[PDB]
């Protein structure tokens, strides 16, 4: 077996386990399942930058899709904004992830706002972006699970299933489900945030 093939079973077994982490996973999965009722798989993507937060999120998204929409032929979409020179270990992880989950990647380059705008013009049906955001400052503590982008931003629905997860929660989840993550976290990196 592999983690991707086994996601739907193992992820929902954890969510049904009653552990502290199980309750976090169940909460995330409820947000994602709600997302799947609101948005088609052409309308929905995961904001993916190779970090541990969106790695956990992608695994949750795949697991929910396998459970609620196994016959839908559409592939899972990720959105990646390239805002910095290539970092070889991170690029390899992105390519590896694309292969593992058979992803359709929507990519643009430049600043977040300009690149999101370009991506919107190229993919006008895209409505919603699953985000790995956690509650780490006053702004993120103010977010709802479904939070439209702020004024002055390309208009998307941000969906935030991990708001209540801790740093420890993210690592416990990835380790307990044997989910591959970017090798940079083994080489002294604590965050890949901007
Ligand atoms: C689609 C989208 C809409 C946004 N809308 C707003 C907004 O309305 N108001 C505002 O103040 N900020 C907005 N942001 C900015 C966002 O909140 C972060 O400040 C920014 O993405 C940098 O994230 P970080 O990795 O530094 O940290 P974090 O805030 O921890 O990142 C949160 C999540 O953003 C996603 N993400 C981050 N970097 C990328 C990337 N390069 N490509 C794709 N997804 C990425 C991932 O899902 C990540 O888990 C938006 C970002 C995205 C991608």
């Amino acid at each position: 077996p592999n983690a991707v093939e086994q996601a739907s079973e193992a992820v929902y077994k954890l969510a049904e386990s009653g552990s502290s982490l199980g309750k976090k996973v169940a909460g995330a999965l409820q947000t994602i399942e709600t997302s799947l009722a609101q948005y088609s798989l052409t309308q929905l993507c995961v904001g993916f930058n190779g970090g541990k937060d969106c790695t956990a999120l992608l695994h949750l998204f795949h697991a929910a899709v396998q459970r609620k929409l196994p016959d839908v032929p559409n592939p899972l979409q990720i959105l990646y904004i390239r805002s910095i020179s290539p970092f070889p270990e991170l690029e390899q992880f992105l390519q590896d992830t694309i292969k593992r989950y058979n992803l359709q990647m929507l990519e643009a380059e430049g600043s977040m706002k300009q690149a999101l705008g370009e991506l919107q013009a190229r993919h006008p049906q895209l409505e919603a972006v699953l985000m790995g955001t956690r509650r780490t400052d006053p702004y993120s503590c103010s977010l709802c699970p479904f939070s439209p982008t702020d004024p002055g931003w390309p208009a998307f629905m941000r969906i935030n299933p991990l708001l209540d997860w801790t740093y420890r929660d993210i690592w416990d989840f990835l380790r307990q489900l044997f989910v591959p993550y970017c090798i940079l976290y083994d080489r002294g990196y604590t965050s890949l945030g901007s």
